[PDB]
């Protein structure tokens, strides 16, 4: 993309659990409907926080690894990451505006 960092089960490590800060993590799939519905506004996300969060996509058919390890069923599934720990969880689709709420209210 531009801003979102392309996650893999090799790179999620680093990317994720080794950054200073807080990063937002999609765990997502190309046939699932509200993944999508949510993938332009993860764009959205990524510009309007730039320098208060990182934005990080994983998809969980090309990356199996991953998901088993934060017990991720339903998707869409946001972790909020701080420093590698996980914050807040959100699970399903949430408009733009839903979205500002949960991040403004969990990154404090």
């Amino acid at each position: 993309s531009d801003k979102i960092i392309h996650l893999t089960d090799d790179s999620f490590d680093t990317d994720v659990l080794k950054a200073d800060g807080a990063i937002l993590v999609d765990f997502w799939a190309e046939w699932c409907g509200p993944c999508k519905m949510i993938a332009p506004i993860l764009d959205e996300i990524a510009d309007e926080y730039q320098g208060k969060l990182t934005v990080a996509k994983l998809n969980i058919d090309q990356n199996p690894g991953t998901a088993p390890k934060y017990g991720i069923r339903g998707i869409p599934t946001l972790l909020l990451f701080k420093n590698g720990e996980v914050a807040a969880t959100k699970v399903g689709a949430l408009s733009k505006g839903q979205l500002k709420e949960f991040l403004d209210a969990n990154l404090a």
